[PDB]
C-alpha cells in the first residue's frame, strides 16, 4: 500500500522523532503548571492529536494482528497507548484525579532518545539482583522490630500528664478520668521550649515529670501517631527510619525519655548493625551490580605588518603565568575580606582592588588576543573561559552578578591536580554521564508534577492541619518549585518529617506509597550517578644501673601495672562531673590519687629515660605523646604548689589534663595499629580538605555577597521564637526606633554568613544536612540588608542552597569518597588472641561433615528417623516457625484480654510443637542433637521456651518481678531467629559480619575513646550550659553518662546542630551572664569559639574514623 509507505517514510525519519520530542517538552511544561488558564485547554487537545497521529503513523506502519504483536512487542509503547486510550476516555465522558496520569507523557522521550532507554534499562538489573541484601534486611528490620515491639510496646504513650484526683461522685478538676485524659491535651505538659508533650517513664533512668505532674500511659498519640512502637507496622516504619537515620536521633531521645537511659544499648546495637551495616550491605551489592554491568558493556566493546613583527616580538616570552595564578590567589583572598560591618574606607579599597584587578586581566586577556592568534583564543577552553569572565567583569563595571569573579580561582586547577580531579568529576556529570544526569533530571521531574497533582488541592485546603495558624507551611506541593523542593529534600535524606505532614493532609496510604517510592527510586538511581561518577574518575656500676631499669622496665607486670595506672586515672577523670561540689570525701581523696598518679608517671618517664636513652626516648612518637601529657601533669602541679594557682591560663590549662586517656593508644596492639593506619592517610586528607576549603571559599563569598547582614530578626522578647512582620518593623534601625521598651533584640541567626568564616559554618551545616532548615528559612526570607524578613521574598534563594549542595556536597563527596578509595589500593599495594579468633573461625567451622545419623532400623525408631530426614520435614516445619511468626506480629498495646488469651493460649500451642519436635528429634537415633551446632542452638531455644512457659506459670503465686517477664518474653525471639537456618543469603552475610567484629571492636574502641576525651572536655566547658535546642535536662554535659549520650548521638553527626545551638549563644536575650552559678564559673553561657571547635572538629573526626575504617573493613573483605 502507498499509505504503507508513507507511514514508514516518517517513522524512519528523524524530524518526526524531533518533533515528539519538542511537543513532549512542552507538554512537560505545561503539566508543571498550576492553576492553568482557559488557553489550555485546546493545548491539551492538540497534544492528544499529536500523540494520537504517533499512534497511527506507527500502527500502520506495522500492518495487522502479527505486527500489532511486535508492535507491543517492546514495552515501550505500551505507556503512550494507555495515555492515548485515558485520553480519549476523558474527552469522551468524575474523581477528578484522572489528571494525574498524563505525567506518563514525559517518561515518552526516555523511549524517543534512544540513550535514556539504555540507562533506565541497565538500571533495572539491580533491583531484581538487590533480592537477597532485600530480604535480609527486612528481615532483620522485622526481627528488631518485634525486638522494639516488645520492648517499648505503649512506652511513648507515656506522657507527663497533669495530676488528677478522683471524686466520689461518679459513674476545674470536675471531669471523667479516661474521656479527659485521653482526649484531652490540656491535661499534658509539653517540652520545655516546643509545643509538644513531654515523655516520662517509672523507671529510674526515664525523664522526671516536675512536681505537679504525674506520668502515665493514658495519652492522645506519639508525635502524630506515627511514631508509636505499639504495632508491628508502625515498629516497622519506625525502625525503617533508624535504618535510613532520618531524624532517628528524636526516636532516640524519646526512646531513652520514655523507656530509660540505659535503652540507649538497644540503639546502638540498631545502628552499630541495623543502619550502618544493612545500608552498607545494600550499597555494596549495588556497587557490585554497577563494576558488573561495566565491565560487561568493555567486553561487549572487546569483542604595519611591520607592528605586527614588532608586537610578535614583545610577546615572545610571557612567561608570567605564575604571576597571573598569584594574582589570582591575591584576588580571590582580596575578596574574601569582606564582612558584615564594613567601614566606608574599607569597602572603597576593596572596591578600587577589584577595579584594578579587573584591569589587569583586561590587560592580559587583550595581550593574550594578540599574544599568538584570535585562532588560538577561538581554540583552547582555557581561554574562553577566561574571556567570557572578563566580559562578565566588564558587565558588572556596565547581588549575584559580582560573584562570577570566583570561577578566577578555578584558573589554579592547572596547577592544583586535585582540583582539576574536582572538575574532571564535574564535567563527567554532564559530559560522558549526561544521560545519567538527565534521566535523574526527568525523574525529579515527574516525581515533583505527579506529587503536585496528587496532593495540591491537599496541600492548599487542608493547610490549617499542617501549619501553626493561618499560615503556608515552609514545605509542601501546590507549586512545582516547592514540589520540587520536597522531592530534593527527600533525596538529601529527609522523608520522614515531610511524610507525616502530607499524610496529616493527604491520606497515608496514597502518601506512603509514594513518599516511599520516591525514596526507593530516586535514592537507588542517586547511588547510581554517584557511583558512576566514582567508576568514571578512577665503673660499670652505672652500666649495672641502667641493665638493672632495662629489666625493670620490660617485666611485663610493671607495664600491667602502668597500663592499670592510665586507666585507673582515666576512669577518675569522668568522677569530674558537676556534683563534685558536695562529695566531699572523693573531692579530696581524687586529689591525693591526682598526686600519687602525675608522681608515679613521671618516675615512670625517668625510668624509661635512664634505661633507654634520651634519643631512643624522643624519637618515639607516642613516647613524646606520654613526655607531653606528663609535662601538662607537672606543669599543673608546679604551678599548682609553686604560687600562681588559680590563675587565668594555668587553671584552665588543666582542663588539658583530659587528654590522659591518650596514653592508652600506645598500649593496646588494636588502638595502635588503628591510629598508625588513620594518621598514615593523613596527607591524603588534607589535600582533598583543601580542595574542598577552596570552593567552600567559592560558596561562602557567594553567600556573603547575597545574605551578609540580611540574617537578622528583630524578634519580639515576649514570643521570641519567629521574628517580627515586616509591615510594623520593617528596617534594623526601625527596630531601635520602636525599641522606647527593651522587649525588640534585632539578632542574628546563629548559623549566618557573615565573613568567610561564619560562610564556612553554614556550609558545614548545609553539608551535612543538620541545622540547614534555618540556613535556608533565613535565606528564602532575606528580603533587604539590615531589612526584617518577608515570609518567602527571595524564595528563590534555596536555588543558591540547592546549587551548593549539588556541587558543594554532592561532588565533593565523590572526591572525598574517591581519593580514599585509591588512597587504600597504594596501601594495599606498597591483637593476637583476635588471631586466635581467626584461628578458631578456621577450626570449629566445618562445612561438610560425614554421615550425620544411620537409620535405627526399629519400628518406631526407623519410622521416625525417616519422617524426621526428608526435606518435606524441614520445610513444614519452617513454615510453623513463620506461622508463629506472624503470630508474634499480630500483638499491640493494649489490645483485649480475650486476644491476649487466645494467643497465650496459642503459644503453648507452638512451644508444644516445637518441643514435640525437639524429643522425636534428640531421639533420632542417638546423636542428632550433638552434631550440628544448630540442633543444640534449637535445643537451648526450647528449653528456654518451657522455662519461659513455667514462669509464665509462676507470675505471682511464687515470686514476682515486674520487668523481667518483658524481657523472658523475648526470648522467644529466639524462635524466628531459627530460621537462620534455613536461609542461605542473610546466613552468609550475618556470618561474614561476625567474622569481622574484631575489627569493628578495635574502631569501636578507638571511637569510644574519643567520645570519652570531648566527654570529658564537654564536661568541663560545655556543662552549665543553659538548656536549649538540643540540649535538655536528659542529653547534658552535666554529668559523664549524659555527655556519652550527646556524644553517641552526634557520632552519626545527627542533631549535632541543636547541640552547638546552645554554646553559641552568648548574649542576654538568649543567654543569662552574671549568672549565680554554683561551680566556680559564672553565667549558662556557651563560648562560640571552642563550641565550634568542639563540635566541628568531633563530628570531622568521627566522620573521618568511620569513613576510613569502614572503606578499610569493606576493602580487606574485598
Ligand atoms: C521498606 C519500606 C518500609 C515501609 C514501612 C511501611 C509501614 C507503614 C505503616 C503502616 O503500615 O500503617 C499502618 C497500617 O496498618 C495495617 O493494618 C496494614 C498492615 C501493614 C502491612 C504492610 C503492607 C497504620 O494502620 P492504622 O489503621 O492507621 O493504625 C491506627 C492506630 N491504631
Ligand atoms: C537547579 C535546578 C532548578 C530547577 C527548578 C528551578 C526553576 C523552576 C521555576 O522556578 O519555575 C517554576 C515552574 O517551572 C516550570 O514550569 C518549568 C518546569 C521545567 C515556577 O513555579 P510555578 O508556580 O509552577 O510557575
Ligand atoms: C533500595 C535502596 C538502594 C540504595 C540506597 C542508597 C542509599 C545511599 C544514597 C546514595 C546517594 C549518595 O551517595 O549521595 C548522598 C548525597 O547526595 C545528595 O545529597 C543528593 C542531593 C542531590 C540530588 C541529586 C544530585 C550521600 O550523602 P548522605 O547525606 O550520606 O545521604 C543522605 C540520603 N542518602
Ligand atoms: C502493593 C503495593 C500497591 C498496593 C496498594 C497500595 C496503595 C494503594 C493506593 C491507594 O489506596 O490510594 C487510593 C486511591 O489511589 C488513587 O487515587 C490513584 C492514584 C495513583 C496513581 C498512580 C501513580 C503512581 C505514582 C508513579 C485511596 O485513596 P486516598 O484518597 O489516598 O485515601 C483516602 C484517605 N485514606
Ligand atoms: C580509657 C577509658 C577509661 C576507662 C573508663 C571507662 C568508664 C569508667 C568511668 C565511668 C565512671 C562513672 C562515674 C560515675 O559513676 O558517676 C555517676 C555516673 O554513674 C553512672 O551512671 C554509670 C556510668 C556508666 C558509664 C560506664 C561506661
Ligand atoms: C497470613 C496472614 C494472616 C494475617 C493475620 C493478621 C490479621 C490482622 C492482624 C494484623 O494485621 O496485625 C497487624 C500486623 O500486620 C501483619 O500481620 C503484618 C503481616 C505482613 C504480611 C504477612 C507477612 C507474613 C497489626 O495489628
Ligand atoms: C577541622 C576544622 C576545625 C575548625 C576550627 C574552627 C575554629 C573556631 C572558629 C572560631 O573560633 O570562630 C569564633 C566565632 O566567630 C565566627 O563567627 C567565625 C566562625 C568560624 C567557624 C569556621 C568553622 C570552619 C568549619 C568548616 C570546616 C569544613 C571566633
Ligand atoms: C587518633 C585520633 C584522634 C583522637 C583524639 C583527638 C583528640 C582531640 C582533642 C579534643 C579537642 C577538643 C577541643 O577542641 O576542646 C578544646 C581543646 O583545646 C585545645 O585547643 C587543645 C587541643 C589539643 C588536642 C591535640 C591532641 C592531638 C591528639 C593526636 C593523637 C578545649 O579548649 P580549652 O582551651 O582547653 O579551654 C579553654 C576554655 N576555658
Ligand atoms: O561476598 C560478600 C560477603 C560479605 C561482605 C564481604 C560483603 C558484603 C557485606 C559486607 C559487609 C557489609 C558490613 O558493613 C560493615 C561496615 C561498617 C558498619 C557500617 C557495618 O559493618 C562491614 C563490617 C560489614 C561487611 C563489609 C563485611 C563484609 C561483608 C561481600
Ligand atoms: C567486578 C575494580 C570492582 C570493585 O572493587 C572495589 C572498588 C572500590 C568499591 C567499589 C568497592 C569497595 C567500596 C566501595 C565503596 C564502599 C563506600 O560506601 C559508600 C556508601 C555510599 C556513599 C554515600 C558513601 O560511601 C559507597 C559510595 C562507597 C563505595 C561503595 C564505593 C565504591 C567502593 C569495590
Ligand atoms: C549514605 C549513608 C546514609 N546513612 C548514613 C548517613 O546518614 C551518615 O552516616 C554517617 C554517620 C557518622 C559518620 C559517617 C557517616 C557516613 O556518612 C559514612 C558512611 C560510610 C559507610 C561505609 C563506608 C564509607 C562511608
Ligand atoms: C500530689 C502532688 O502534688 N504530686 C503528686 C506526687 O506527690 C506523686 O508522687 C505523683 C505520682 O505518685 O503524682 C503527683
Ligand atoms: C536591638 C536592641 O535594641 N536591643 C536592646 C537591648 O540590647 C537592651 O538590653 C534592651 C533594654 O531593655 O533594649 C533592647
Ligand atoms: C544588651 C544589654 O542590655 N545588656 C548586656 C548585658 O546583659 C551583658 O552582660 C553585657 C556583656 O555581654 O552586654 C550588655
Amino acid at each position: 500500500h502507498p499509505v504503507r509507505r508513507a507511514a514508514v517514510k516518517i517513522l524512519v525519519h528523524s524530524l518526526f522523532s524531533m518533533l515528539i520530542m519538542c511537543t513532549i517538552l512542552t507538554n512537560c511544561v505545561f503539566m508543571a503548571q498550576h492553576d492553568p488558564p482557559p488557553w489550555t485547554k485546546y493545548v491539551e487537545y492538540t497534544f492528544t492529536a499529536i500523540y494520537t497521529f504517533e499512534s497511527l503513523v506507527k500502527i500502520l506502519a506495522r500492518g495487522f494482528c502479527l505486527h500489532a504483536f511486535t508492535f507491543l512487542r517492546d514495552p515501550w509503547n505500551w505507556l503512550d497507548f494507555s495515555v492515548i486510550v485515558m485520553a480519549y476516555t476523558t474527552e469522551f465522558v468524575n474523581v477528578s484525579a484522572l489528571r494525574t496520569f498524563r505525567v506518563l507523557r514525559a517518561l515518552k522521550t526516555i523511549s524517543v532518545i534512544s540513550g535514556l532507554k539504555t540507562i533506565v534499562g541497565a538500571l533495572i538489573q539491580s533491583v531484581k539482583k538487590l533480592a537477597d541484601v532485600m530480604v535480609l534486611t527486612v528481615f532483620c528490620l522485622s526481627v528488631f522490630a518485634l525486638i522494639g515491639l516488645q520492648l517499648f510496646m505503649g512506652n511513648l504513650r507515656h506522657k507527663c500528664v497533669r495530676n488528677f484526683t478522683e471524686l466520689n461522685g461518679t459513674n476545674g478538676l470536675v471531669w471523667n478520668s479516661l474521656d479527659v485524659y485521653l482526649n484531652d491535651p490540656a491535661n499534658y505538659l509539653l517540652k520545655n521550649g516546643t509545643t509538644d508533650v513531654l515523655l516520662c517513664g517509672n523507671s529510674s533512668d526515664a525523664g522526671t515529670c516536675p512536681e505537679g505532674y504525674r506520668c502515665l500511659k493514658a495519652g492522645e498519640n506519639p508525635d502524630h501517631g506515627y511514631t508509636s512502637f505499639d504495632s508491628f507496622a508502625w515498629a516497622f516504619l519506625a525502625l525503617f527510619r533508624l535504618m535510613t537515620q532520618d531524624c532517628w536521633e528524636r526516636l532516640y531521645q524519646q526512646t531513652l525519655r520514655s523507656a530509660g537511659k540505659i535503652y540507649m544499648i538497644f540503639f546502638m546495637l540498631v545502628i552499630f548493625l541495623g543502619s550502618f551495616y544493612l545500608v552498607n550491605l545494600i550499597l555494596a551489592v549495588v556497587a557490585m551490580a554497577y563494576e558488573e554491568q561495566n565491565q560487561a558493556t568493555i567486553a561487549e566493546t572487546e569483542e604595519w605588518m611591520s607592528i605586527k613583527q614588532k608586537v610578535k616580538f614583545v610577546v615572545m616570552d610571557p612567561f608570567a603565568d605564575l604571576t597571573i595564578t598569584m594574582c589570582i590567589v591575591l584576588n580571590t583572598l582580596f575578596m574574601a575580606l569582606e564582612h558584615y560591618n564594613m567601614t566606608a574606607e574599607f569597602e572603597e579599597m576593596l572596591q578600587v582592588g577589584n577595579l584594578v584587578f579587573t584591569g589587569i586581566f583586561t590587560a592580559e586577556m587583550t595581550f593574550k588576543i594578540i599574544a599568538l592568534d584570535p585562532y588560538y583564543y577561538f581554540q583552547q577552553g582555557w581561554n574562553i573561559f577566561d574571556s567570557i569572565i572578563v566580559i562578565l567583569s566588564l558587565m558588572e563595571l556596565g547581588s549575584v552578578l559580582r560573584s562570577f569573579r570566583l570561577l578566577r580561582v578555578f584558573k589554579l586547577a592547572k596547577s592544583w591536580p586535585t582540583l582539576n580531579t574536582l572538575i574532571k568529576i564535574i564535567g563527567n556529570s554532564v559530559g560522558a554521564l549526561g544521560n545519567l544526569t538527565l534521566v535523574l533530571a526527568i525523574i525529579v521531574f515527574i516525581f515533583a508534577v505527579v506529587g503536585m497533582q496528587l496532593f495540591g488541592k491537599n496541600y492548599s485546603e487542608l493547610r490549617h492541619r499542617i501549619s501553626d495558624s493561618g499560615l503556608l507551611p515552609r514545605w509542601h506541593m501546590m507549586d512545582f518549585f516547592h514540589a520540587f523542593l520536597i522531592i530534593f529534600r527527600i533525596l538529601c535524606g529527609e522523608w520522614i518529617e515531610t511524610m507525616w505532614d502530607c499524610m496529616e493532609v493527604s491520606g497515608q496510604s496514597l502518601c506512603l506509597l509514594v513518599f516511599l517510592l520516591v525514596m526507593v527510586i530516586g535514592n537507588l538511581v542517586v547511588l547510581n550517578l554517584f557511583l558512576a561518577l566514582l567508576l568514571s574518575s578512577f665503673g660499670k656500676v652505672w652500666w649495672r644501673l641502667r641493665k638493672t631499669c632495662y629489666r625493670i622496665v620490660e617485666h611485663s607486670w610493671f607495664e600491667t601495672f602502668i597500663i592499670f595506672m592510665i586507666l585507673l586515672s582515666s576512669g577518675a577523670l569522668a568522677f569530674e562531673d558537676i556534683y563534685l561540689e558536695e562529695r566531699k570525701t572523693i573531692k579530696v581523696l581524687l586529689e591525693y590519687a591526682d598526686k600519687m598518679f602525675t608522681y608515679v608517671f613521671v618516675l615512670e618517664m625517668l625510668l624509661k629515660w635512664v634505661a633507654y636513652g634520651f634519643k631512643k626516648y624522643f624519637t618515639n612518637a607516642w613516647c613524646w605523646l606520654d613526655f607531653l601529657i606528663v609535662d601538662v601533669s607537672l606543669v599543673s602541679l608546679v604551678a599548682n604548689t609553686l604560687g600562681f594557682a588559680e590563675m587565668g591560663p594555668i587553671k584552665s590549662l588543666r582542663t588539658l589534663r583530659a587528654l590522659r586517656p591518650l596514653r592508652a593508644l600506645s598500649r593496646f596492639e588494636g588502638m595502635r595499629v588503628v591510629v598508625n593506619a588513620l594518621v598514615g592517610a593523613i596527607p591524603s586528607i588534607m589535600n582533598v580538605l583543601l580542595v574542598c576549603l577552596i570552593f567552600w571559599l567559592i560558596f561562602s563569598i557567594m553567600g556573603v555577597n547575597l545574605f551578609a547582614g540580611k540574617f537578622g530578626r528583630c524578634i519580639n522578647q515576649t514570643e521570641g521564637d519567629l521574628p517580627l512582620n515586616y509591615t510594623i518593623v520593617n528596617n534594623k534601625s526601625e527596630c531601635e526606633s520602636f525599641n522606647v521598651t527593651g522587649e525588640l533584640y534585632w539578632t542574628k541567626v546563629k548559623v549566618n554568613f557573615d565573613n568567610v568564616g561564619a560562610g564556612y559554618l553554614a556550609l558545614l551545616q548545609v553539608a551535612t544536612f543538620k541545622g540547614w532548615m534555618d540556613i535556608m528559612y533565613a535565606a528564602v526570607d532575606s528580603r533587604g540588608y539590615e531589612e526584617q524578613p518577608q515570609w518567602e521574598d527571595n524564595l528563590y534563594m534555596y536555588i543558591y542552597f540547592v546549587v551548593f549542595i549539588i556541587f558543594g556536597s554532592f561532588f565533593t563527596l565523590n572526591l572525598f569518597i574517591g581519593v580514599i578509595i585509591d588512597n587504600f589500593n597504594q596501601q594495599k599495594k606498597k591483637t593476637e588472641e583476635q588471631k586466635k579468633y581467626y584461628n578458631a573461625m578456621k577450626k570449629l567451622g566445618s562445612k561438610k561433615p560425614q554421615k550425620p545419623i544411620p537409620r535405627p532400623l526399629n519400628k518406631y525408631q526407623g519410622f521416625i528417623f525417616d519422617i524426621v530426614t526428608k526435606q518435606a520435614f524441614d520445610v513444614t516445619i519452617m513454615f510453623l516457625i513463620c506461622l508463629n511468626m506472624v503470630t508474634m506480629m499480630v500483638e499491640t498495646d493494649d489490645q483485649s484480654p480475650e486476644k491476649v488469651n487466645i494467643l497465650a493460649k496459642i503459644n503453648l500451642l507452638f512451644v508444644a510443637i516445637f518441643t514435640g519436635e525437639c524429643i522425636v528429634k534428640m531421639a533420632a537415633l542417638r546423636h542428632y542433637y550433638f552434631t550440628n551446632s544448630w540442633n543444640i542452638f534449637d535445643f537451648v531455644v526450647v528449653i528456654l521456651s518451657i522455662v519461659g512457659t513455667v514462669l509464665s506459670d509462676i507470675i505471682q503465686k511464687y515470686f514476682f518481678s515486674p520487668t523481667l517477664f518483658r524481657v523472658i518474653r523475648l526470648a522467644r525471639i529466639g524462635r524466628i531467629l531459627r530460621l537462620i537456618r534455613g536461609a542461605k543469603g542473610i546466613r552468609t552475610l550475618l556470618f561474614a559480619l561476625m567474622m569481622s567484629l574484631p575489627a569493628l571492636f578495635n574502631i569501636g574502641l578507638l571511637l569510644f575513646l574519643v567520645m570519652f576525651i570531648y566527654s570529658i572536655f564537654g564536661m568541663a566547658n560545655f556543662a552549665y550550659v543553659k538548656w536549649e535546642a538540643g540540649i535538655d535536662d536528659m542529653f547534658n554535659f552535666q554529668t559523664f553518662a549524659n555527655s556519652m549520650l550527646c556524644l553517641f548521638q552526634i557520632t552519626t553527626s545527627a542533631g549535632w546542630d541543636g547541640l552547638l545551638s546552645p554554646i553559641l549563644n552568648t548574649g542576654p536575650p538568649y543567654c543569662d551572664p552574671n549568672l549565680p552559678n554554683s561551680n566556680g564559673s559564672r553565667g549558662n553561657c556557651g563560648s562560640p569559639a571552642v563550641g565550634i571547635l568542639f563540635f566541628t572538629t568531633y563530628i570531622i573526626i568521627s566522620f573521618l574514623i568511620v569513613v576510613n575504617m569502614y572503606i578499610a573493613i569493606i576493602l580487606e573483605n574485598f
